RNA sequence: GCGCCAGAACU
RNA sequence: GGCACCAUUGCACUCCGGUGCCAGUUGACGAGGUGGGGUUUAUCGAGAUUUCGGCGGAUGACUCCCGGUUGUUCAUCACAACCGCAAGCUUUUACUUAAAUCAUUAAGGUGACUUAGUGGACAAAGGUGAAAGUGUGAUG
């Protein structure tokens, strides 16, 4: 269902761990205020980020508004987080 | 036990 | 550590895919040490994944010299050890800031690491102060 994480996937490999966070910040800033944005450039975790959120509201405005949305020559693919995250269940 | 850095080791 | 190529479309919350090329970083912690030449593997502990390995230096050692000193009064010689502004040797102590490692804390770096601090200390050789026993022979 919803939750105060949400999962990117499809996003440009080619870029550096804390670029990527720098320029996901740029945007995901207008819908709420961001906790955490969690980048790992391993094989099973690359193309992926994890913004997280403090509202589950700033949550679904970001899914709705950047779905499909051009970001480094790639379209983003945004889902909500399957579980919560260790800031937000702990 | 003083200086340097084509190996080696580490990132 | 970058960079390139290949593989990868995953649901994480401590650093974790291959392969090449190209960089970077470490790389001796203090104590002590120089009459001239020759020869050489250059003293002492502390620490210990590299204080490894390679290059350069080097006050060491050995040996032949030059010049001294001691050899328990003096001098000339040979002989033994010794000094090189010091000086026979065995034998005891104390003193001569040990520093780094270790433990931490800050600053810088993506990182390996770098710089600077702080804490606790811990030597040996040499040298010196003082305490014990002995130094070669022949001689004008
Ligand atoms: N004091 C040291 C010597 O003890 C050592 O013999 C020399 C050579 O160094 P290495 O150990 O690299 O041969 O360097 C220094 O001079
Ligand atoms: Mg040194």
């Amino acid at each position: 269902r919803p939750n105060h994480t949400i999962y990117i996937n499809n996003l440009n490999e080619k870029i550096k761990k804390d670029e990527l966070k720098k320029s996901l910040h740029a945007i995901f800033s207008r819908f709420g205020q961001i906790l955490d944005i969690l980048v790992s450039r391993s094989l099973k975790m690359r193309g992926q980020a994890f913004v997280i959120f403090k509202e589950v509201s700033s949550a679904t405005n970001a899914l709705r508004s950047m779905q499909g949305f051009p970001f480094y020559d790639k379209p983003m693919r945004i889902q909500y987080a399957k579980t919560d995250s260790d800031i937000i269940a702990k």
